[PDB]
């Protein structure tokens, strides 16, 4: 079927004072809403190019399909990886994978904060699992669909676009990145990590 | 463990006259082994950047880790996707999936040849499975790592970087992506389809 | 010598009510001065890689000098393409060139508003003169240095990164872009087209 | 007027043995003519999109104009910076410029060969002059149009695309880039630098 906007499982002002309800609102409502309309739209123009047998604008069509489909895919996962009752540290299988992988929790976290505040332009920090070589790696994604390999399973994303922190942190991106840690919903990530390794 | 170079399950000349045994051996033995060696070396300086706690070149190691891991993941699925004994059409569930998603294998095929031949630079054509929307969509990747959403599971790719056809097709890439079709191991696509929707 | 921050020919409050005074003071004071600092550091590090003969981080020093010199080149010409007493329409020579190059001032204005509001990530709309075909064309810039040819001389630029409008027009990109037209200082655009075509 | 494929000031084989005549010929006559047709067609779809007042596909028309116009300005300067009677060193002002900006002609050259051999995908190395701070600097361009600032004057470039050397050096691009130094035509570079500094 068509893609659609998921609802949040918290009220827009729930991450205050770490992330304002003004931002969650424009973000879920303006920003993600337009990526889901863009995704359904690129889907429908390729169905028509498929019937008129005219692949003359293939390049804008495959570029509009990857851009909206990926902004909706990262957005969808960023709402479930944040929680009002979040913070602290991961536990169980996940916390042991993370120290085995980056040596230690605080080390994984100095690299994740280093990959998210050095993007030149918009992009995000993403923790993913590579099934080719079964490892847990951190990637710096540019924009919404570039800089990582195909088939990588996404587990915890930090949105670096300016719309995610300009109305409250203005240009101090590092303090928005420090505040994200107090709202991480580690239960969602742990659950992502287990279906990833099954 | 370490990423390593897979062996093909055919002799390099096996694919002739569709793809000359000299490209199969410069592609596999030279281009792929360099991605496998660049992916183990980007995993190793992130390891030492974590130990000295020096994240000053984090933009370079995250960039060297996606380019080479993407080049290694995409050549490893191109060698299984190609076989001396393939060609023809998909069968079963995979062939009804295609027909149902693109209308017919013939319309699936003309869109895949448009996206593989209209790339501006190095890139490939990719048939993948989207888990969010449960759809079989094609994408146009630029280089090895860009232009598709995280988590898409790849099932059929066609390498259009110059090195996969210059020696025998010179500048005529269209001719190569038409030959391609005669050596597709649809049993390998069939198998990846079945596991992506398991 | 070293690169430095240009002063403005007007007080941050001067383009009110079209672009706020906070936005220009953060833009100039925070954003632009960082770029000016990072191009002087990309310069210093290549001098240092050249003295010790080690160019193992070339990909990186080549990307940071282009990201930061681009950004400082783009912002230094944005403070000049604007003005309290600006607005209206181009006069003289530039006018005719405009009307000749794009059919009309109103049709140049519609081609530049659409390339400005359709960028997928950060970017700007820029009017430039091509000295090889001696044509005035409008390009869509990705980030601060992508998507135009080497050697284009830049004449009027519209900053579309979110931080240039966020705090005041929120995700309403479209109203920052039309309000722009009432503060463009056409005298500075006419003098740079005159020197580029001398 | 329209853009057109310039004439080489030499015959295809005059570069032997440093770069084969078969490359120079499919390079000029197939790759370069394709970007000139493409630049020509992109400028016309904008004329046609500006008269029917329909900017639906502005992203593809501005991307097809920067891609193909950038490849035509790059190849047009590549046939002139190469020559059968070149090689050796720069002389005069160019050379004291080059040694005071990169330490010595031997250090500018190790830096340029570094930037042309680690590109990740298609690309070129180019030395250009920055008008803002008046300095010679080398850049690593991605594709034909990304990675440098607007307004930099190009002076010398080395095409790292595969099609520039795969048929004679195969994957050994560090060799192709070593042989280039015997074909550089320094009277051209030094003449583009005296006009750039005027
Ligand atoms: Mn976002
Ligand atoms: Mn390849
Ligand atoms: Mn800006
Ligand atoms: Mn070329």
């Amino acid at each position: 079927a068509e893609y659609t906007l998921p609802d949040l499982d918290w009220d827009y002002g729930a991450l205050e004072p770490h992330i304002s309800g003004q931002i969650n609102e424009l973000h879920h409502s303006k920003h993600h809403a337009t990526y889901v309309k863009g995704a359904n739209d690129a889907v429908a123009k390729l169905e028509e190019a498929r019937a008129k047998e005219d692949h003359s604008a293939i390049l804008l069509n495959e570029k509009n399909l990857a851009f909206n489909l990926a902004g909706h895919v990262n957005h969808t996962i960023w709402w479930k990886n944040l929680s009002p009752n979040g913070g602290d540290k991961p536990t169980g299988e996940l916390a042991a994978a993370i120290a085995d992988a980056f040596g230690s929790f605080d080390k994984f976290r100095a690299q994740f904060h280093a990959a998210a505040t050095t993007v030149q332009g918009s992009g995000w920090a993403a923790l993913g699992w590579d099934t080719l070589g079964n490892k847990l790696l951190i990637f710096q994604v540019y924009d919404e669909q570039t800089n990582f390999p195909l088939g990588i399973v996404p587990l915890l994303l930090l949105d670096m676009w300016e719309h995610a922190f300009y109305l409250q942190y203005k240009n101090v991106k590092v303090d928005f990145a420090k505040a994200f840690w107090n709202v991480v919903n580690w239960a969602d990530v742990q659950s992502r990590y287990a279906a990833a390794t099954s």
